[PDB]
């Protein structure tokens, strides 16, 4: 046991050199970030459908996607945010499998579909990141009004993507905002009446006057040639000269004759703005998922700075988010603190049995036995992110108490020999009699922290990370302490205390029930921050930079938005501390950002705190912000980056509830959505359904009259004709000009598609040659309409978010189901499902309650082994309760929330009050040689059993004192502060240590005051 | 698939089986795929009439190229009027024998 | 391509760049005049139909013979197609049915280009091959990329890159340098084990 | 290394225009895979041949799927016919027995 | 058997088989049977004839 890991002895330090040259290579080697990666298991499926429209862009497209995919292995959910112009489709499985499967199996059939969709309009199969995924992202800009806006993105998106995504593990690298070239044919339906030509004529010759052939070699002076044909549409001059009617030996119509060739700015469908200065198209860099945000970034950087000079004239490149420093700013924080958590050691090591040692070999010790910690997420994978790196600073904590063992019973043994080479034999002798308490004890701390952890859902994934850390932070102080032995090798206050502490020796003793009294009295005290907590639950931490994000009521126009964004983007620069903003506005150009036009984003640079502003906690300049920007329609939301990412995604329902409704049609699910939302306000559930809160959207509807085709004699087909291409200005042809190729717009001009009055009188000329208006073979009627559909399982479904915040209500739930099956009406194939955050709330609870009595089965089975009496037993398990009760009221002071961080102090405590009890029960039971050594026994008892007590009882507030002090001095220094959130830290520090004033005051009754009676 | 009453119709089953059905189970976490089998499917039928085809002088490329054609639905663009801007759509969905004939 | 080639000589690197020395080979272009075409009456691509399918022997349908199917291939006769001059006259056949030929819609200019095109990334790109024999030169690099950044013009938009087999034996040397003295560390924590003192070591 | 070869038979062409109208969307779209390693092009007359090519020693039959997802994708933006193959198998050592 | 008799219409070779066995093999392709000569090669009259 503790034998033969002293014969190996002299192979440790070996062992240790082994894993200090080991670790400290891995080490400066991990991937480092925070936020965990999950937004669970996604795969992105997006749709760019040029122009359309959400009833059609469902249709025609995402009908397709969203129906071949119910019939995929990994068959969770098809949902979908079908939308106008895009069709987004999202199937995400179970969380945790290894998505380059979950990758190719998605695949399998969305090959099989690019026939039930369209022309061109292919679909786009994700990225390979999440949504934490964009790192950084830069602006564009000019120091001069030499450069074009249309310039600019093509040098972004021409050579600026190609300078990128030819780095290591940056996977798509999105422009965002600016224009594009557009080769605009405005049609003129004067020149097109005269000269007698149709569209089907123009863009029939359109598709064909753009090209380049080659066919075969000719074999002339020996060296064989071969020939090719010219055609590549790039001379304005060879646009205005396409040939329509070809009148023989007479005058040719050519194009120029009947539309007017101009260059012009693509529809905008992601626009971008830089304070006021810039409107301006730049560029962000989404990481391919998995890999040390940190270093990609460095890559970039340097390949930034190296291409600082192949630009043009008058174009510096801002940086809007470099996730790199968030990075940093924790990543020193943990540097530091855990420099300082030896500051601390050192004095109180120092200042007990005076002149330390142990606290010099430890810290040597510790960053190698780190260097073990994450070759273990090596083992296993994980992330660095800071979840994780919670496990390393408690990880100090469950490492502090084992090295003060060994130094203290080495303090017993080594003055009882001194008041008397074989001094050493003797010293490891005395870790015998009590060691194992300690070894053991570490272990017992850290399986009673790991059922608590496994939890799975949003939450579960969300310290999934954290969990393991501990787990591995323990491996190195679990057997650190069995080798925190081989590698030691290589006054006054205590007089009060004693004093202070004789009295209640004789107290407890004066007095066995009390301490169930005081106990009654403590334990139920802890039941008034147990119910009121205080307020909220687990929220927070901090960014560098925020998003602002609003609740914006549908339908906006693109010019008004883009000067609305000009606008809040103007008054955002006010306040002092923000170092640059950054407004993009609709999608990103990349697969993640699912962003319509009214969904309005904005990055937030702050500078370091260390200027600009007195007082101003983060809080306020929410607040002072929030008010900076009070324009209408707008609810703002104000969040985090990550945060606003990693949920952005995470589809679904941040709510708690809501009624799924699905079946076949739109009237069904429509006029259910209001048959229902009643019910919510007199049953007893807190109300507030929204049938449809989507539907918001203005159309312009053109109902062609059928028969009135006919007599005309055009083909409806043939009408649509006019209402794509003419009209909204539906592309047709691409240019090309190396490398990039830019496309070419066809349509009536800027004026006859320029209100539903204008465009009832719009200019028809059928293939009879005869003159007609739009109007005169279609009502054209205005109309009302969905903005979006969202989509679970190809049909149509209503999930109407809902919720009765603060309590637990899986008992209203289940009214509900009875009371609707008892008067309520389905119309015809359609039905209702249930769903939220709830499900996963409900599953954690049934799998939490059987953790922790499976996580006690083994602590009992762990309980007694040592020191076999079940009496001893339940004496630590009354004896945590009252640290836990020290603990939490720790909390109601601060007025607090609780969480899974607060979660998680509770759960190193209940394993740290556990370790110093059992050894207070352990220094008065081995000893059944130090009751007969004074024993007076015959008639029982005397001031024999006082004197049994009060010799365990003074040696245990040395090694316990500075224990205790330590132990109180790291879960401190992260509280009032951190540069670099540590609302996760503090979290946990909350009740483990409000746990030690408590706890260890507990450490000296419970052993005599449970042993009394049991 | 059953009827307990005359009053239910060959073709409404396989559709409810159909466009009912398979979204209420293939939902359901190891079911794989969930394949209906008999009955009847809604067909619309055109019957040419060779005698009104040879009248009025309609070759086959001529209907079967008019019918591709036309059952279709576009939009294009969004018309900026009264400042809540507007989508335009184009109706077409081949859905009454009305349209059909 | 040829604006550095020159660096290569004077510097202190034994020289032999070459820009291109792929792109040998010899065409036929076929400049459509545009405006030629539409008093013509002829869509360009219509043009293409008679230098694709016409001349070359571009192939349309493949005949089917169970298990094996064979090509079919539809062109001018062997001759027509014969030669530059011959091609100038290739007789051309409007839609408008007029008679034309060729010639009278295109310019047919000999020219000289590529017989190749290597590409790294999309985008274009000529790596030009480069050594001075049996040295180690990891030297060498280091002052090129100062030299060229004191004056020399990078027209819009392009980047230089650098590669060879040198970036392997330089990354090696590194990890070499790092396992050959990592297995004498574990060589001493084992040259001294069995017998104690270093002096033997 | 660790390659995958992707062929485009193209009939008759032109090392400009075998290029633009074929490799182009073949060079292009597989920058935008995972594996991202280099999209390194011989584009030729009448052939465009691309490999790509990531570190050694990666699990092939991942390095070829992986590859695939963008492959498919694309058979809009090259031609009519022409159709994109798709490696082999096998190395270049691979060639063992060649009969006549 | 009295099944298998209740059944007797013409060019009707019965086969009654459970579920799972009549679905298992009825996509194992090949050959219940033991042998079976193939024979391949390019046409339909030369492995007709054959
Ligand atoms: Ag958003």
């Amino acid at each position: 046991i503790i034998r033969r890991s002293v014969a190996n002895r002299f192979l440790v330090l070996m062992g240790a050199l082994f894993l200090s040259i080991w670790g400290t290579w891995t080490i400066i080697n991990t991937p480092v970030d925070a936020l965990p990666d999950l937004s669970d298991v996604q795969v992105i499926i997006k749709t760019s459908y040029p122009g359309q429209a959400p009833q059609i862009v469902e249709n025609q497209v995402t009908y397709p996607l969203t129906t071949t995919m119910l019939s995929v292995p990994g068959a969770k959910t098809v949902r979908g945010f079908s939308q106008f112009g895009d069709s987004y489709v999202y199937v995400i499985f179970e969380d945790g499998t290894d998505p380059y499967w979950a990758r190719s199996r998605v695949l399998e059939y969305l090959n099989q579909v690019q026939g039930k969709l369209p022309a061109g309009v292919s679909a786009e199969l994700g990225p390979d990141a999440t949504g934490v995924g964009w790192i950084y992202e830069y602006a564009l800009v000019d120091r001069s009004g030499k450069h074009d806006l249309a310039d600019l993105r093509s040098l972004q998106d021409w050579f600026l993507k190609y300078e990128l995504k030819t780095i290591p593990d940056v996977a798509e690298v999105a422009s965002v905002g600016g224009v594009v070239k557009e080769y605009q044919v405005v049609i003129d339906p004067q020149r097109l009446a005269q000269y007698g030509i149709s569209l089907a004529e123009v863009k029939s010759a359109l598709d064909a006057s753009n090209q380049e052939a080659g066919g075969s070699s000719i074999e002339l002076a020996e060296a064989e040639y071969m020939v090719r044909a010219s055609g590549y549409l790039q001379t304005l001059d060879d646009f205005n000269h396409i040939v329509l009617k070809a009148s023989e030996n007479g005058v040719p119509v050519y194009l120029r004759d009947v539309a007017k060739v101009q260059i012009g700015p693509e529809m905008r469908r992601g626009i971008a703005e830089l304070n006021g200065e810039g409107e301006v198209a730049g560029g962000v860099v989404i990481l391919r998922s998995g890999k040390n945000a940190r270093e990609v970034i460095a890559a970039v950087k340097d390949k930034l700075e190296t291409l600082k000079s192949s630009l043009p004239e008058g174009v510096e490149i801002v940086t809007t988010y470099d996730r790199s420093q968030l990075i940093d700013r924790a990543i020193d924080n943990l540097s530091g603190k855990l420099l300082e958590e030896f500051i601390v050691v050192a004095v109180v090591c120092a200042l007990f049995l005076w002149h330390v040692r142990s606290a010099l070999v430890a810290i040597i010790s510790l960053p190698l036995g780190l260097c073990i910690a994450f070759i273990v997420m090596h083992f296993q994978g994980l992330n660095a992110n800071i979840m994780s790196l919670g496990g390393i600073a408690i990880a100090v904590g469950a490492m502090v108490d084992a090295a003060i063992v060994m130094i203290e019973n080495a303090h017993k043994r080594l003055e009882e020999w001194q008041h008397q080479k074989t001094r050493w034999q003797v010293i490891t002798d005395a870790s015998v009699e009590v060691g194992p308490a300690l070894f053991i004890s570490l272990l017992i701390i850290t399986l009673s922290f790991i059922p608590i952890f496994t939890l799975e859902g949003q939450e579960g994934r969300l310290f999934g990370p954290l969990a393991f850390t501990k787990t591995y932070a323990m491996a190195g102080a679990a057997l650190l302490a069995i080798v925190v032995i081989p590698i030691l090798m290589g006054n006054p206050l205590n007089r009060f205390l004693i004093r202070v502490y004789h009295p209640l020796l004789l107290k407890v003793l004066h007095w066995p029930k009390t301490t169930l009294l005081v106990a009654a009295l403590s334990v139920l005290t802890v039941l008034w921050p147990l119910n009121k907590v205080g307020g909220e639950f687990l929220p927070q931490i901090n960014e560098g930079d925020l998003l602002y994000m609003p609740s914006t009521l549908p339908g906006i126009s693109a010019a008004e938005a883009a000067s609305m964004l000009q606008k809040t983007d103007k008054l955002i620069m006010s306040v002092p501390e923000v170092a640059r903003v950054f407004g993009k506005t609709g999608k990103a150009e990349t697969a993640t950002d699912s962003a319509p036009l009214e969904m309005v984003e904005t990055t937030i640079q702050l500078k370091p705190q260390e200027q600009w502003r007195p007082g101003m906690t983060m809080d306020k300049i929410i607040e002072e912000l929030d008010n900076t920007v009070r324009l209408p329609g707008l609810a703002n939301l104000w969040v985090p980056p990550i945060r606003n990412r990693i949920d952005m995604l995470s589809t679904g329902i941040k709510s708690p509830i809501g009624i799924k409704v699905s079946g076949t049609v739109l009237a069904d699910i429509d006029a259910m959505a209001e048959q229902i939302e009643e019910v919510a306000r007199t049953v007893p559930g807190v109300a507030s359904a929204l049938a449809e809160r989507l539907e918001g959207g203005r159309y312009i509807n053109v109902e062609i009259n059928r028969e009135k085709a006919a007599r005309y004699g055009m083909t409806v087909a043939d009408v649509q004709l006019f209402v794509t291409s003419a009209v909204g200005g539906a592309m047709v042809g691409e240019t090309v000009e190396g490398i990039a190729r830019y496309p070419i717009n066809l349509r009536y001009p800027q004026s006859w598609r320029d209100s539903p009055q204008a465009l009832r009188q719009l200019p028809i000329l059928t293939p009879m040659k005869q003159q007609i208006t739009l109007a005169d073979v279609a009502d054209i009627k205005v109309s009302t309409g969905p903005s979006m559909l969202k989509t679970e399982n190809a049909r149509p479904t209503s999930w109407i978010y809902i919720d009765a915040r603060d309590r637990d209500m899986v008992s209203v739930v289940h009214d509900l189901q009875k009371a609707i099956a008892e008067k309520v009406q389905l119309k015809p194939g359609t039905s209702v499902a249930f769903s939220g955050q709830f499900e996963l709330l409900e599953r954690a609870n049934h799998k939490l309650k059987l953790m922790v009595p499976m996580t006690l089965m083994i602590i009992f089975v762990l309980l007694y082994l040592a020191f076999r009496r079940v009496g001893e037993a339940l004496l630590i398990i009354s004896s945590v309760p009252f640290a836990l009760v020290g603990g939490i009221w720790l909390l109601w002071w601060m007025g607090f929330h609780l969480s899974v961080a607060t979660g998680t102090g509770f759960i190193a405590l209940a394993g740290v009050a556990a370790e110093f009890g059992v050894v207070m029960l352990m220094y008065l039971r081995h000893a059944i040689e130090a009751v007969p050594s004074l024993n007076n026994p015959q008639t029982f008892s005397e001031q024999k059993l006082d004197e049994a007590l009060y010799h365990g009882a003074v040696l245990r507030v040395r090694p316990k004192a500075m224990t205790v002090a330590v132990i109180i001095a790291g879960l401190l220094p992260i509280l009032w502060g951190t540069g670099a959130g540590s609302e996760v830290m503090s979290r946990i520090a909350a009740p483990m240590i409000g746990g030690m004033i408590t706890a260890p005051l507990l450490s000296l009754f419970i052993i005599p005051a449970a042993y009394k009676l049991m």
